């Protein structure tokens, strides 16, 4: 029955804020849809993997927030590794590498490829990381898919499939589903692309030693009894003096705030008294979220250290499941296993199959990549596709098709009356990730201890110290990277010599 | 509590799917989360403007089902006011005119225009009706949004700006917004371009004497108590032997059978169990509807027709609050009245205004594009934003992004166990209008009754005869129409 705050939905996101109101003295309660908290992360537990998360993962450098959470809660991390070659399999041959960037020899190319990653960057200079719809170019940047987009920067074929992967990769959609501006917000928001696709020294240099999902469960176990499992909320008044949030197995809250913590989409499944306004009301219509499956096979062995590979792959290709790979083995060196990301179009397409035939289109990818019968040679299997979850409706996130963001985007985390906004989409540094969930989580938290006068309004956005133990590295370019010139840069070059 | 078939919606399409079931001796429940039927279509009466149609109104040749289903419950049409001449207002100045399409005098424009409307039908006769992820070019025309379609095809910015009025005015959303594929399938399942666009003759010929609210209200009449009214069904439970559909206002219902008559992506607004398979699940979370204001500002008398104007307008550029209007005037000659639509980004950024504002900047309008101050002297406004309304999601229909179409396209219909699908978006001839919410009604309606065993699959989908009060003539093109060339094309032969 009564409380000063419910939140709705256990992820990170409501967590973190709940942790956050219950540390400061109020009484909350957590209301989540499922028997399980968590969200979309989750770590599975069983004799062959020991854990295994299938979904929210990797934490690295400026990534502050859940890094100190995670750190509080007595959580460690271990680093993902990279100590041998990276792969880049382009037109079914692969091609060994070190560093962060798959090297491009042919220099026609070459200009094309550094171009076009620099305009990423240039472009995201210009958009606001807390208001991506006053970028000056807003309108323009978001009435284009990122398919557009593509087409107009990139002179080469090469760039522009590697590209289209990125896209995929790093928001699980395809290019002509996404708005430009709202793409290169995202990068920008996570501190640019260098950043957001890197191991070592990027959002992909660590994981949650025990797995990510302690992390939820922990701050269950503070809360002891406050957190209620099997409670899908249904049903929100706010007409009345305190708000009435009302469950699906017909428990009723009453409290003074709310959170919603979740999917902004999934407000969809409550009903609410007084109606939404009109902007709210059709924005929670407009954002799906991307289509993934997640696949990890296991191996007796991490039998691609011996031939002096990582595990990383970059997989280009219609024909290929899976785009991008990583090593999963444990920091201990067992439970040797490859992660693989099924992305937007064919993890709708590749959900038809069963298990079995996903596993086994998997390891003869696997093999050919890697020139590994070992390969071939699996000792278990575990995948979970997002996209059949009715209380997460995709992964990893919340994606803007074109028109929206700067039609809609204001709305996101605007209060409704006494109903506050958190979840990871609402987040301005790692939206998207379980970083951002932490950040929305203790600044909506924050938003009602303010609206209860127990602190300044300048206290609502609150900045984090730098990890000590993961520490960032500066984002550096060279002199030529920084002023080569683009492909049509050349050329005019070339008309300008030749008159 | 217990019946044959639990119907979730009462719009057209829920009370039309109703009706059959009822008259075939089945026992419905009609469960409507709103205080009302008619759903997207609203007849609001008071003095000043005796009836009006604030959603849904307009009816024509080609249309046969509503036309019938209405015919049956005892409404009669009029016709919408089309004697004098129709105005095309662009770059601040007012071009009258007859004839359907508004004409073209600088030959270079004449022909980017003659091929644009062209190749948008051209484009049409690949897609197939009941399939548009079949069209050969199926993937192409999907990843691509209409914006991307007209910067290719029209090689003039005034055929572009017609275009997208085009766009805008049919599918209340952007052109950037919206898949190429999806409109051109929307367009061509409406009978091509000039059916859809026209008044005589088309998609605008004529409206409900009485208002088009009377044909849900009726079939409730027909119900009686068999309709629930203020019932929003919030959970749906496939697992046991019979269905059970629980409401908001806590009531449980128990059927054989489920028909979901409302928008797509109104789904969301039900918990399942079991969880919906993944692509549905992904789907009505794609699928939005777009924005728009149905405004009437009545006056005194029809002044225009003194100006020999029949009261429609196509208004050009981004001031104009309203880029269409009709006249809304009674058939009787009274209650002067012009009818206009505040479309797509328009209708987001105006909705910020007062009731009073918005009159005021349409009058402005109005007296600018009739030329007349006593477009300045109104009697009575109404209007109605759909944006706001949480059981519509807005109007007039669901609209789809780029991609989505051929990803998601065939689940639509598809039955999820013992729930069949209606809902205008189902349809597939003049699907986005009331005679498609009649069409996907009682189509699934007859899916229901052909699991129950009391049809033949072949009876499932069933043609309709023409009207005979409201018949269509075909739809003609002249010699030169056809073969004139493209902009691109003088250029080739140059
Ligand atoms: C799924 C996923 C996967 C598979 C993967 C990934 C991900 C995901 N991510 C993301 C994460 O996870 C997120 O962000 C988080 O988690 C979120 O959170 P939040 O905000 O809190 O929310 P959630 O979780 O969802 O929660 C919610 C809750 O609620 C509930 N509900 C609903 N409804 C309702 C409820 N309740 C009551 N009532 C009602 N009505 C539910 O149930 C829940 O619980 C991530 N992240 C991070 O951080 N990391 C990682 O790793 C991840 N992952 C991903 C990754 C990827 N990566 C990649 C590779 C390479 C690359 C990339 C990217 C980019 C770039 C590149 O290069
Ligand atoms: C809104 C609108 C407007 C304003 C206008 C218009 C429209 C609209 N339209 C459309 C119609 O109306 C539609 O289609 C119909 O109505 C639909 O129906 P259905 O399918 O049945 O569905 P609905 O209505 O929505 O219903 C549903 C129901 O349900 C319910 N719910 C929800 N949720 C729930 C429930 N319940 C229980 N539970 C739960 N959960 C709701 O509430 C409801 O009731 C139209 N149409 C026609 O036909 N006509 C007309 O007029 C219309 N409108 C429009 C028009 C326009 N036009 C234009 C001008 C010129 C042009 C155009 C277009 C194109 C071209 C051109 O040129």
């Amino acid at each position: 029955n009564k409380c000063d705050v419910v939140v709705v939905g256990g992820g990170i996101s409501g967590m973190a804020a709940a942790k956050l109101l219950h540390d400061s003295g109020l009484n909350v309660v957590v209301l989540e849809a499922r028997d399980r908290v968590g969200g979309r992360t989750y770590t599975l537990r069983n004799q062959k993997v020991k854990y295994v998360d299938l979904g929210g993962s990797y934490v690295g450098p400026t990534q502050n927030r859940i890094l100190r959470l995670a750190k509080e809660l007595g959580l460690e991390t271990y680093k993902v590794n990279e100590v041998e070659r990276l792969i880049h399999h382009v037109k079914g041959k692969s091609y060994p590498f070190r560093g962060p960037f798959p090297p491009v020899w042919n220099p026609i190319t070459y200009l094309d490829h550094n171009n076009f990653w620099r305009t990423m960057d240039d472009m995201g200079r210009e958009i606001p990381s807390d208001a991506p719809w006053k970028a000056p170019l807003a309108e323009e940047w978001d009435n284009m898919t990122m398919k557009e987009l593509l087409d107009k920067l990139c002179w080469t074929e090469s760039a522009k499939q590697l590209a289209t992967l990125f896209v995929n990769l790093c928001v699980t959609a395809e290019t002509h589903e996404v708005s430009a501006l709202w793409f290169l917000w995202y990068v920008k928001q996570c501190g640019g692309t260098t950043r957001i696709i890197s191991t070592t020294n990027g959002g992909q240099e660590r994981k949650f030693v025990g797995g990510s999902g302690q992390v939820s469960e922990r701050i269950m176990d503070l809360l002891g009894d406050r957190v209620k499992l099997e409670r899908p909320v249904i049903y929100i008044d706010q007409t009345r003096e305190n708000v009435l949030v009302e469950t699906l197995n017909h428990e009723m809250y009453e409290a003074k705030y709310v959170i919603s913590a979740i999917p902004p989409t999934l407000g969809m499944k409550i009903h609410f008294n007084p109606p939404l306004p009109m902007m709210r009301n059709q924005m929670i219509t407009r954002v799906p979220l991307g289509s993934v499956i997640k696949c990890i096979v296991y191996y007796k062995e991490p039998f691609w250290r011996k031939k002096d590979y990582c595990g990383t792959m970059i997989i280009d290709g219609e024909e290929a499941p899976v785009a991008y790979t990583l090593d999963d083995t444990k920091p201990e060196g067992n439970y040797a296993a490859i992660m693989g990301f099924i992305l937007a179009h064919k993890a709708r397409k590749l959900a038809r199959l069963t298990k079995e035939e996903r596993l086994k289109k998997l390891c003869e990818l696997y093999a050919k990549v890697l020139g590994s019968l070992e390969a071939l040679e699996p000792v278990h299997y575990e995948e979970k596709n997002w996209c059949e979850e009715q209380y997460s409706g995709g992964c990893y996130t919340t994606y803007f098709p074109p028109g929206i963001l700067t039609q809609y985007g204001r709305v996101l985390r605007q209060p409704v009356d006494r109903i506050y906004f958190a979840g990871t989409e609402t987040a301005t540094h790692w939206s998207g990730y379980m970083e951002g969930a932490v950040e929305a989580g203790e600044r909506a938290a924050r938003e009602i201890l303010h609206a209860m006068g127990k602190i300044p309004e300048d206290e609502i956005w609150q900045s984090e110290p730098e990890s000590v133990d993961v520490p960032a590295q500066p984002i550096t370019t060279t002199f030529l990277e920084r002023h080569l010139p683009s492909v049509p840069g050349l050329l005019r070059l070339i008309g300008l010599t030749t008159i």
